C-alpha cells in the first residue's frame, strides 16, 4: 500500500499531463506567439511544490519537570491566495513531508469548491493521550507564539483549521495567544482563527456539516440522469439502499440526512462489528444505542451481520474514518454500484482502474470532504463582518413576504371578489415555520448546498470535456489545477 | 478652442457663483450669526484647488541599454474623502495641469454618482508604442514602487484606476509591485487596486458598464415627459432614432443596448467613414462586420453616408470617443433634438449656448461616463467583502420565492380549489431562468441601474431648484459643488 | 572521513559532558535546592539543536526562459541572542543538515570571541558558474524578498554576511533588495546586511581581518611561556620557522604579517605545487609572482618543494583554505610542532587524539578564523552608529598629546632649564606618523587585537580550570558552551 502522499503526487501529475494536453490547444496557444509546451510546463513545474516548509524546535517543560524540546512543521503551500487555511494535527510520527502533500491537498480542495484560500497544515510531533491538559495548552501557546513571530499564523497569511485530532479548546487557546503575542489592535484579529465556540463568533451548525455535504454531494450525482443511466440503476431517489462503514460524527450526519431524504440504511459497518436488517435501522435509535452502549451490536430488532459489510449488495456504500480499507482484491469482490467516499484516500487506484473496467461509480473524496472548509470560510467572512447572517434583513424580508401576499389578496378581492373574500395572506404552515424560526443556520445550509451543486456541475462539465466517462476524481483534480493555473498565470510573476 | 482645463475651471466657476448666492440664502445664513458671504466664499476658495502633485524623475534601462529617466506627474486633489480613486495614463506630452485638472473632473464625477471616491490622476511622459511590453512592464513596476515608497498608492488612500490606454495586465503588474513592495500582510490588500481580472477578484461585466451607464443615462432622461415636452418631440420609448459618432467600445455596448430596448440606429458615423440605413443597423452583424474588415464600410444592405453625421435629422446623436468634433459653427447646422455625451468635452461651451438657443437638450458627459466608475466602486467593495456577491443568499431568496408560490398554491386550493386543481406554482418562463441564471452580474447590473437612476432624479431636482430648464451640465456641477461643499463644511478643519 | 557536522555535533557533546561535570558542582548547586543534575542536562538539551530551520521554492526564469524552482535553506540556531549574523552560501549540494550545522558553528564562534551575536546561516542550491551575472542577481532578488516576507532577514532579527563564495555586489544588491521589500524608514535599516562596500558604509582593512586575525591568534600562544616551555621549544617571536598550505587571501595576510613580525617562510605549500627556500621567501615577491604566473612555481632564487608540505622541519604549519588534509596517518609523520588551523576542520579528531599523543600543539581553528566576524560586528556598529570610529576625536585626542608634550616642556624648563633649553615637544617620527595618519583603520586593528587577545586569555584560563593541558579545541568548546549556558539559564524562559 503505497503512502497517501505518492497518491497525490501520482493524481496531479496525472491531471497536470491532461490539463497540459489541452491548454496549449485553446487559449495558450493564442496568448504567445512562440512556443508554448515549455511555457504551459513551466507553469506546472512552478505549481507543484509547496513554497514555505519551516520546523520548529522549542522547548518545553513539563508538569513533572522535563525541559524537552519539541519539533513541529509548517506548511504553506503557495502564496497565490494571500490568505490560506491549515488544519492543525497533534500526532506522532509526522514529517515535513506529511505537511507538505496536506497542504497541497488543502489547497486542492479549496480550489475545487471555489473557496478563495492557499493550503496549509501544521504538524506537531507528539502523543496527546501522554501529556496532561495543562502540558497540551503549554504546547499549542508555545507553538502558536513561535508561529505567530516568524509572521504565519494571522488572518492575513494563515488561518488555523481544527483537525478530527483536535478540539475547539485549542483553538480557543490559539486566539488568545495571538491576541497576547500580536495583539487585539486590528479590527481583523478577530478573524484570526476558525473553529471558534459560537459565544466568540463561531459559525452555528459546523459539526453536521461534513456529513451534510455528503448528503448533498451523492444526491447532486443521483438527480443526474446521465450517469445513473450509464450505471444502469434507476435513479434512487427514495428506493436507493446504502451502507456505512464506521460511525464517525460525518457518517452518523450522512445517514441521518439520507434517511430523512427517504434513503433507507439496510446494514451499518464497524469495525467493533456489523449490524444488518432487513429495510433499515433509525438513525435516532441507533445513535440513542451507540451513545449508551458504546457498540452498534445487540440493536434491537436487529441481527449482527456476518461477513464483509464492503461486499453487500448496497446501492450506495460510504466509507468513513477509513483508511485503504476497500484494496485491490476488494474492488471485484464488491457488487455496490455506488462508492462515495466520505474519508481521505479510503481506495488504492488499483481498486479504482477496477471500478472503472466493471463500470462501478467512484465519487471523489475532495468534492465529499469539502464541506467543512466551505462553513470554516463562511465563519471567516462572518468573523470579518462581526454580524450574524441575515440580523438586519430577516424582519425586512417577511414584511416582503407579507405585503406580496396581502397584494395578491387585494388584486383578488378586486378581481374575483365580487362575491365572498380571498384568502391568500395566509402563508404554509411550513412556510410560517421558517419565517418565525428564520436564522443565521439557514443561511449557512442554503450557502453550503449552492456551493456543492455548482462543484459538482463544474465537475461534471470538465469530466464531459475531457472525455473522463466515470473517473470523477481525476476529473476535479483537472479543475483544480486549471482553475490555479489561470489564478498563477494571468497574475504577474516578479 | 479652449483647453479642456480652462473648461472644467470655467465649470466650476460657474457653478459656484450659483451656489454660493443660494447657500448663504437659506441654511449658511443660520449656520452663523456673523456675515457667512466671505465664509462661504473662503470654503469655496479652499475647496477648487488640489491638494497633493508629486513628480517622480525615476530611471529606467532599455532593452538595449540606455539608462533614461522617466517624469510621472501624481495628483490627488482633496483628502476630504480619504480613499481616492484616480486614473492611470501612459501618454506623450501629458503635463501637471492635465493631471491636477483630471482630478478635479475626477472627484465631481465620483460626487454626483454619490460614490464614496476623491479624485486623482497619474500621468506619465512617455509613448507606450515605441517601448516594448518588458520595458513597459518595467515602468510601471518602478513608477509603482517609487509612489508607494511615498504613501500615495494604497486602498486606504488611493485606488488605481485603468483608463483608455492601460489595459487590465499593467494593473496586474502594479497589484504584484504592490504586495512586493508594502506587503501582503493586510487583508485589505486585495483591494489595494480596481480593475483586476476576474481570477483575481475582478468585477464582471466590467468592459460592458460604461456603455451601459449611457443606455441607462438618456432612459433615464427619455422617460421625463416635463423635458421631453419642453423640447417638442413626443417621448421615444421604441420610435426614437439615434446616431453615433465612433466606434469606441462604449458607443458599441449603447447601440447594441438601445437597440434591444427598441430604438433604431438610422446610421453610424466615424472618422473613417458613414454608414447611411433608411431604418437601422443590426449591431451584431455590424460589428461582426467591423471586427473582420475593421472598417464600418461596405456593411450588406447599407449604403456610405455621405455629409457629416452630425448634421442627420436623428433624435438623438451620441458622440463618443471624441474631443470638440462639435464646434460652435456646428450647433446651428445639427438639427438632432437630443445631444448625448459618451466622451469628455465633445463639444464648446459656445456651442452649448447655441443650444441652449436652439432648445436642443445637452445631456453632460459627468453623468453619462460615471459607470465605469460606479462599477469599479464596486468592485473594489467586492474585494474588500472578499466575496462573489449573493452567494450566500441566492438559494435562500429562490427558496422563499418558491415558498411564496406555494402559500399562494394552498391558499387557493383553500378558497378556490373546492373544484379542481389550481398551479401558481408555476413561475414566469423568464423569471425561471433568472432564478436559475442568478449570479453577481445581475446584483451589478442592478446597482448601476439604481445608482444612475438616482443620480438623474437628483440632477433633475437641482435643476428645478435652480431655474437651469436646459443647462443639465451646470445642474450637475452645482449638484457636485454642493455635494462637496457639505462635506467640507460641517467636516471639522484643524 | 567523517563529515563536518557529525565532527561539530561530537565537539559539543564532548565539551557538554565536561561542562555538566562542572556547573552542578560549583553554582548550579546553590541556584536550586533540588537535584540540579537532570536541570543542567534539559538546559544543555534546550541549547543543542537548531530552533528554526525554513526552506523556499521560488521560481525564477532563466535568460533563455525556463522557469525553474530553486531550493534554499535558512537556518536560525537560536533567539536566545536576538540579532543573529548569518553566512550566505551559494554552492550545489547543500542540506538543511549543513545550514543548522553551520549556524551552530556560527554561534559558538560567536560566543568565544565575546560577539553578542545568534547563528545562522543559508544555503541555495545552485552551480553559480552555470548561470549568468543577470540571472545570479535575479535569483539573490528573490531569495532576500523571500526571506523578508517571512520575517528573517533585517537589522533586529538576522545579518547576512560574506562566505567564499559570495561577492560584495551580492551583498550591495540584497541591500537593495531590502531596502525596496521593507522600505528605508527605518534609520537601522542602514544596518541591515554587513559586508557593504565602503562608499555604503563598508569597513575598511575587512579582506585583510581574517589573515590578521591569524597573526594575532598565534602570536597571543607563543608569548604565552607555560605552554612554550611544555612544547620544549624556545618562545620562536622572530626565529619561528612557518609553512602554509594553500594560498589563499587568509594565508597571504598571515603570511606577510609572520613575516613582517620577523618569522620566516622557509616553504610554502600549495596543491598545484610546492616551493623551498633555506631561509625565507619574500611575501611580496611570492604574491607579484602568484598574481603574474598564477602559480608558486619556478620563484626566482627558490627550489620547487619535493614531497609532502605536511612533514617539512618547520616551527609552524598552517592549513589554509584546506578540508582534512591532515589524516590520521599523517599526524604521525609531521613533525611540526606546532599546527594552526586557518580553515575549517582542517584535521581529523584521531589526529587531534594522536597530536595530543605525540603533544604537538594544535590551536583551534574556531579561535583563530573569529576575526572576520569581529570585523563584521564592527562594521554592523558602524552602520548603526552612522559615524566613521574616531572622527570627532582625532584631532582633540592629538591636541591633548600635544598639550601633554607642552607641559613636559615647561615644566623642565622650570626645573632643569636654567641653562639651556629642553625640547621634549617633538614626537617620536613613528608617533608623529602615526597622529598625522590616524583613521578608522586603526581604531578597527586595535579593537580586533584586543578582542583576539582577550579571547586567548579566556581559552586559556578556561584551559586551565578543566585540565585540558593540550587540547585547546575542547577549552574553546567548553568556554562557548559554558557561556551560552549562561546567557539562557539567567534569561527568563517561557
Amino acid at each position: 500500500d503505497p503512502n497517501f502522499f505518492k497518491m497525490v503526487e501520482g493524481f496531479f501529475d496525472r491531471g497536470a499531463s491532461i490539463v497540459e494536453d489541452k491548454l496549449v490547444e485553446d487559449l495558450r496557444t493564442r496568448e504567445s506567439e512562440e512556443q508554448k509546451r515549455n511555457r504551459v510546463r513551466g507553469i506546472l513545474r512552478i505549481i507543484k511544490p509547496c513554497n514555505h516548509v519551516l520546523s520548529l524546535s522549542f522547548p518545553i517543560r513539563r508538569d513533572d519537570g522535563s525541559w524537552e524540546v519539541i519539533e513541529g512543521y509548517r506548511a504553506q503551500h503557495s502564496q497565490h491566495r494571500t490568505p490560506c487555511k491549515g488544519g492543525i494535527r497533534y500526532s506522532t510520527d509526522v514529517s515535513v513531508d506529511e505537511v507538505k502533500a496536506l497542504a497541497s491537498l488543502m489547497t486542492y480542495k479549496c480550489a475545487v469548491v471555489d473557496v478563495p484560500f492557499g493550503g496549509a497544515k501544521a504538524g506537531v510531533k507528539i502523543n496527546p493521550k501522554n501529556y496532561t491538559d495543562n502540558e497540551l495548552e503549554k504546547i499549542t501557546r508555545r507553538f502558536t507564539m513561535e508561529l505567530a513571530k516568524k509572521g504565519f499564523i494571522g488572518p492575513g497569511i494563515d488561518v488555523p483549521a481544527p483537525d478530527m485530532s483536535t478540539g475547539e479548546r485549542e483553538m480557543s487557546w490559539i486566539a488568545d495567544t495571538y491576541a497576547s503575542t500580536i495583539g487585539h489592535y486590528d479590527i481583523n484579529a478577530h478573524a484570526c482563527v476558525t473553529g471558534k465556540p459560537i459565544s466568540q463568533g463561531g459559525i452555528h451548525g459546523r459539526i453536521s456539516a461534513t456529513g451534510r455535504g455528503v448528503f448533498h454531494g451523492i444526491e447532486n450525482f443521483i438527480n443526474e440522469a446521465s450517469y445513473m443511466s450509464i450505471l444502469g440503476m434507476t435513479p434512487g431517489f427514495g428506493d436507493k439502499t446504502f451502507v456505512v462503514q464506521g460511525f464517525g460524527n460525518v457518517g452518523l450526519h450522512s445517514m441521518r440526512y439520507l434517511h430523512r431524504f427517504g434513503a433507507k440504511c439496510i446494514a451499518v459497518g464497524e469495525s467493533d462489528g456489523s449490524i444488518w436488517n432487513p429495510d433499515g435501522i433509525d438513525p435516532k435509535e441507533l445513535e440513542d444505542f451507540k451513545l449508551q452502549h458504546g457498540s452498534i451490536l445487540g440493536f434491537p430488532k436487529a441481527k449482527p451481520y456476518e461477513g464483509s459489510i464492503l461486499e453487500a449488495d448496497c446501492d450506495i456504500l460510504i466509507p468513513a474514518a477509513s483508511e485503504k480499507q476497500l484494496t485491490k482484491s476488494n474492488a471485484p469482490r464488491v457488487k455496490a454500484k455506488i462508492i462515495a467516499e466520505g474519508a481521505n484516500g479510503p481506495t488504492t487506484p488499483e481498486a479504482d482502474k477496477i471500478f472503472l473496467e466493471r463500470n462501478i461509480m467512484v465519487i471523489p473524496d475532495l468534492y465529499l470532504n469539502a464541506g467543512g472548509v466551505t462553513v470554516s470560510y463562511f465563519e471567516w467572512l462572518k468573523n470579518l463582518n462581526h454580524v450574524s447572517y441575515g440580523r438586519l434583513t430577516f424582519k425586512y424580508e417577511r414584511d416582503s413576504n407579507y405585503h406580496l401576499l396581502m397584494s395578491v389578496q387585494e388584486s383578488l378581492e378586486r378581481k374575483f371578489g365580487k362575491h365572498g373574500g380571498t384568502i391568500p395572506i395566509v402563508p404554509t404552515a411550513e412556510f410560517q415555520d421558517r419565517i418565525s424560526g428564520a436564522s443565521e443556520k439557514d443561511i449557512v445550509h442554503s450557502g453550503l448546498a449552492y456551493t456543492m451543486e455548482r462543484s459538482a456541475r463544474q465537475i461534471m462539465r470538465t469530466a464531459m470535456k475531457y472525455n473522463l466517462g466515470l473517473d470523477l476524481r481525476t476529473a476535479a483534480y483537472v479543475n483544480a489545477i486549471e482553475k490555479v493555473f489561470k489564478v498563477y498565470n494571468e497574475a504577474g510573476v516578479t
